[PDB]
């Protein structure tokens, strides 16, 4: 059978989502009956069972106590197609030349302290991990240099874990987490520790999912980074560390060539107060867009931890 | 509005995300999340639907499912009625129709009522403020021959809208307000309750949320549940509301219908009875139930329920 198209079931969407309600939030209630209406439409196109149904809204329930809606919004490519739609909107713009954004995830944690320059971020050691240097240069698409722009980063150590996110034990706060001002040269520097890629909760409801589908829910090893500055937009970006057998297989889509920078065996780490002689360096350049006509037309608020 | 939907990038992420190119697997898990995945890009790109509006909705799933109330919701924006529309619908063109009407289960179903011969007193914890109720019919096949052994379970809320085993107020006692009966030779079941009223939705949850958000209440007329099974009958999950209530029509479940409206008769003779007045009310609630088609019952639903020890 097929009632999508009945009277019945187009009366009890209007009813659903109060399209002849009062004045209200008009935009609510436009979004809230397009869904419906998709999923009632997708139910009778496809002859969902009410098991079906009821596994979905169980699978609802445990996304929402395990806290992963965000999670699987990136594990489904959701976070990537924002990432789709705002780039489209600046190629329609006629931009070009700025260093590619890519998703932000689900672990930002706002409250960083800010150090001028340079910050040494790795607070808790980590045997595992070798020593790291993150510096570049950041600059408008003009080619100049940015001074005073807010470079923040974060990642995640050699198990995968994110401080404040840990589910093995508290980390110290913000631990691989940094925020500098760069220098009069636009200059900012990271003293960190190589961070490993990042898995899904095997128990929660993303990995459940993915499971499903028979996916995987690991990243490759990557940096975050915001980056923000006097006349330009805020950059939502990463980058990927050179080599990583999963960098072309990210469950979350985020992988960008541009995003890609060489890692380089340095010496002298000691000088610069790194846990060892010998360390890698990764130079990644920023290039920041400016704003149009003073405004930042791709801003993202969401919900993001602190401290 | 950029529009990129049918964009080769788009589609092969969607591709990407099912796994529709993976190896062999379950098929129809990723048929059915690749069409609900490519109709929430396809809505976000045709109403321009921001990421901070996108994010929005995700934390709204989020607080949802921390308050454990994806069912309510289900209920609340008319899914759960419409899944019995499309049984209604499969019913009336397999000629299986003639049974009582039925209408939506809820989220408060609990497994594990002790079951009584003929007659159940359910009312196990005082209630000042509801009387007392009998709710008493007869099981039927749709030829109209009595089903002796049909198991009758019901179950409702108390005077303040509050179900047993999901009262925030105060634990009531395992099973208030709900029971089984076995039907006796010639059909007949009993419970002797109390008066239901209705109720809303928690008012800091998730559903009343968004319902607010729509300028919607969410509020039911006062009601009670039925599941009524037999050998050789297909499951029926029905209820009926309460006769005379304001919101009879106005559920915000859309679960009330016309059939389901029975007669409430006053009463007397009540202490004889077991019940805490000489004044009662009592409700006929017959039930016709349908064979089963071909020795399997097609519309019976598996679905999480609460289960607990007498
Ligand atoms: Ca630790
Ligand atoms: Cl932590
Ligand atoms: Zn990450
Ligand atoms: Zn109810």
């Amino acid at each position: 059978v097929k009632v999508f198209d009945t009277k019945e079931v187009q009366d009890l969407l209007k009813a659903a989502a109060n399209l002849n309600g009062d004045a209200g939030n008009a935009r609510f209630r436009q979004i809230v009956h397009r869904l419906l209406s998709d999923l009632f439409k997708a139910i009778d196109d496809l002859d969902i069972t009410p098991d079906e149904v009821w596994a979905g809204v169980n699978y609802l329930n445990k996304l929402g106590q395990d806290g992963e809606a965000a999670l699987l919004a990136a594990g489904i490519g959701l976070e990537k197609y924002l990432d789709i739609r705002m780039d489209a909107a600046d190629r329609a713009a006629g931009l070009d030349g700025g260093t590619p954004r890519t998703i932000e995830g689900p672990l930002y944690v706002a409250g960083a302290p800010v150090r001028d320059g340079v910050a040494k971020i790795d607070l808790d050691d980590d045997a595992d991990a070798g020593p790291l240097v993150i510096r570049g240069t950041v600059t408008g698409t003009d080619g100049k240099p940015l001074a005073g722009a807010l470079v923040e980063c974060w990642h995640a150590n050699s198990k995968g874990f994110y401080s404040h996110f840990d589910p093995t034990g508290a980390q110290t706060a913000f631990n691989l987490r940094g925020a500098v001002r760069t220098d009069a040269n636009g200059k900012y520097e990271f003293r960190t520790l190589m961070p490993v890629g990042y898995g899904c909760p095997p128990q929660g409801a993303t990995q459940q999912l993915l499971n499903g589908l028979g996916r995987h829910g690991n990243r490759p090893a990557h940096v975050h980074f915001f980056v923000s500055g006097d006349g330009h937009r805020k950059l939502t970006t990463q980058f990927n560390i050179e080599g990583d057998p999963l960098i072309w297989d990210d469950f979350a889509y985020a992988t960008r060539e541009e995003l890609i920078p060489h890692v380089v065996d340095k010496t002298g780490g000691a000088a610069l107060g790194m846990k060892s002689d010998a360390y890698k360096e990764i130079e990644f350049d920023i290039v920041l867009t400016p704003l149009l006509d003073g405004r930042d037309n791709q801003v993202v608020h969401r919900p993001r931890a602190s401290a």
